[PDB]
């Protein structure tokens, strides 16, 4: 599923992200955008031969097993599939985790890229939350 930008907003609002370890919700809408274009299907290999999955891209050497990423944690407890399903309780639940781990959103290195120290808030211009 390809979200709305405002549709996500409130998803991610209603799922607990909004201002999560002190980082507003613009903040979760601008990474997302930038890592998957709001697409819950997105996937990407890496060099390493780790793979990235769903909105978030959160990736499968530390945070999900997808069963050939060799050595690699499963820290969040989930297959790398439940990840790219449309309901996002998974990823969110699992970003929670990767958040809090002491890196925050630096984690995520197009929100540290592109989000960081821009005007975040106009994410969620506009929106119905
Ligand atoms: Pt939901
Ligand atoms: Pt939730």
């Amino acid at each position: 599923k390809v979200f709305g930008r405002c549709e996500l907003a409130a998803a991610m609002k209603r799922h607990g992200l909004d201002n999560y370890r002190g980082y507003s919700l613009g903040n979760w809408v601008c990474a997302a955008k930038f890592e998957s274009n709001f697409n819950t299907q997105a996937t990407n290999r890496n060099t390493d031969g780790s793979t990235d999955y769903g909105i978030l891209q959160i990736n499968s050497r530390w945070w999900c097993n997808d069963g050939r990423t060799p050595g690699s944690r499963n820290l969040c407890n989930i297959p790398c599939s439940a990840l790219l399903s449309s309901d996002i309780t998974a990823s969110v639940n699992c970003a929670k985790k990767i958040v809090s781990d002491g890196n925050g959103m630096n984690a995520w290195v197009a929100w540290r890229n592109r989000c960081k120290g821009t005007d975040v808030q106009a994410w969620i211009r506009g929106c119905r939350l």
